[PDB]
C-alpha cells in the first residue's frame, strides 16, 4: 500500500520555453496520487476556482482527471488552500457550522462536478498567520475533518490533508489523533526547515541534525527525522504518514562568501530560477542545469544531515538530489511510512536535462519504495 502523493502546481503552465509544464506533462504512472494545486474558498465558505480562465474555461480541472483514463488506478485529488490563500477565511469559514456546511456542500459540486477522486485540505495554518479566532481553530479544523468525512463517505471519496512538519509548528495548529482519524493520509510538509528568511544558511530538508548546529537539545531542531518521529509520537499511524519530499532548492546570499558552510550568517534571498522567478527558491530542474552549465559551483555533502548544498562567490544554495532523495525514501521505508509526498512535480527535471533520465527525483521515489530498501 505504498504510495506517491504528486503535487501539481498548476500556474506552471505559463511558464515558458523548458520550464513551461502542463497537464499532459505529468506522467500519469508515477504518481499514485495526483493532487490539483490549489483552489480557494471565501469567507462563507464557497470552495472557488482561483483560476478559472484555466480550471474551468480552458478545462483544466478535467484534463487533469482526466489522466485517470490513462492510469485507472490512480486517485486525482484537488488541493484547497496553500500559503497564498492564508489563514483568515478558514478560520471564519471552521467556527461557524452554516459556513463549514457550505464549504462541504460547494467543495463537494467541485469534486463531483469535475470527476475528482477527494479533497486535500492545506489550511495554512490553524492558529497561525493570520488566522481570526485564534486556538479555536486548532477544535474547528478536526470538526471540518468530521464532518467532510462524514459527507464523502456516501460517495467513496477520498479526504486528506497536509499538515506543518516540526514539533514547535504542529502543536500551534493540531490535535494530532482527530486530524488522523477522520484522513485517509496525512501529508507531512517536511521542507521549508530553512530558507533564506533565516539568518544563516540552512537546509530545505536535513534528514537529520546539520553541520553547524548544537546537538543539545536536538529534539528541538528542524529536520525531517525529527518532524516525522514527532507525528508518529503523537498518534499518527505509519500507515497514514505520508512524508514530504520537495523538489526544489532555497536560495542564500552569504554574508562573507569565504564563509560557506551550512549555518554560515546570511544576508537574504539568493538566486532565483529563469522560470520559477523568485528569489530564494529554485526548482530542482533549473538547479541541476544549472550546476550542468557553470562548474565553478562547489557542491559539498553534508553528511550529518544527509542532503547536498551548493555556492558560489555570494550564491549559497540548499537542494535535493538523487543521492538525498535516495536517503530520504529509505528513511521512510525503515519507519514503514504510508509514502511519500513531493512539492511539486513540475520542478524535477521532467525533459532530462541533466542527464539521469526524464523525472530522476520522481523515478527515484518509485524505485526505493517498490525495491524496499530500508538503508
Amino acid at each position: 500500500d505504498k504510495i506517491v502523493v504528486c503535487y501539481y502546481g498548476t500556474w506552471a503552465t505559463y511558464r515558458t520555453g523548458l520550464g513551461k509544464f502542463d497537464v499532459d506533462d505529468i506522467d500519469p504512472f508515477l504518481c499514485t496520487h495526483l493532487v490539483y494545486a490549489f483552489i480557494g474558498i471565501n469567507a462563507e465558505g464557497t470552495a472557488l476556482a482561483l483560476d478559472p480562465e484555466l480550471d474551468v474555461e480552458r478545462g483544466n480541472f478535467k484534463q487533469f482527471t482526466s489522466l485517470k483514463e490513462k492510469n485507472p488506478n490512480l486517485k486525482t485529488l484537488v488541493a484547497v488552500g496553500g500559503w497564498s490563500e492564508g489563514s483568515a477565511q478558514y478560520s471564519i469559514m471552521a467556527a461557524e457550522p452554516e459556513y463549514r456546511q457550505n464549504f462541504i456542500q460547494t467543495s463537494l459540486a467541485m469534486i463531483l462536478e469535475y470527476n475528482f477522486d477527494g479533497l486535500d485540505v492545506d489550511w495554512e495554518y490553524p492558529n497561525r498567520r493570520d488566522t481570526v479566532h485564534g486556538e479555536d481553530d486548532i477544535e474547528q479544523f478536526s470538526t471540518l475533518l468530521k464532518e467532510l468525512r462524514e459527507e464523502f463517505d456516501n460517495y467513496g471519496l477520498l479526504l486528506t490533508v497536509a499538515v506543518s512538519a516540526v514539533e514547535e509548528a504542529a502543536v500551534q495548529s493540531y490535535d494530532v489523533p482527530s486530524v488522523a482519524k477522520y484522513v485517509d493520509y496525512i501529508g507531512v510538509m517536511t521542507y521549508d526547515m530553512h530558507g533564506a528568511w533565516d539568518s544563516v544558511t540552512g537546509h530545505n530538508a536535513p534528514l537529520f541534525i546539520s553541520e553547524g548546529e548544537s546537538a543539545e537539545q536536538e529534539s528541538t531542531l528542524y529536520n525531517v527525522n525529527n518532524a516525522v518521529q514527532y507525528w508518529l509520537s503523537a498518534g499518527c499511524p505509519p500507515e497514514k504518514l505520508v512524508m514530504g519530499v520537495p523538489f526544489y532548492g532555497r536560495t542564500f546570499q552569504l554574508s562573507d562568501p569565504s564563509v560557506n558552510a551550512p549555518n554560515s550568517p546570511s544576508n537574504g534571498a539568493g538566486l532565483a530560477g529563469p522560470y520559477t522567478a523568485e528569489s530564494g527558491y529554485v526548482g530542482y530542474n533549473e538547479f541541476c542545469y544549472i550546476l550542468q552549465q557553470e562548474s565553478s559551483w562547489t557542491v559539498q555533502t553534508d553528511n550529518l544531515a544527509k542532503v547536498p548544498y551548493a555556492f558560489l562567490d555570494y550564491n549559497w544554495v540548499s537542494f535535493d538530489n538523487v543521492e538525498s532523495m535516495t536517503a530520504k525514501v529509505e528513511y521512510a521505508n525503515s519507519f514503514n511510512l504510508r509514502g511519500i509526498m513531493l512539492w511539486s512535480i513540475e520542478t524535477d527535471d521532467f525533459h532530462g536535462l541533466c542527464g539521469e533520465g526524464t523525472f530522476p527525483l520522481l523515478n527515484t521515489i518509485n524505485t526505493v519504495l517498490a525495491e524496499g530498501s530500508t538503508e
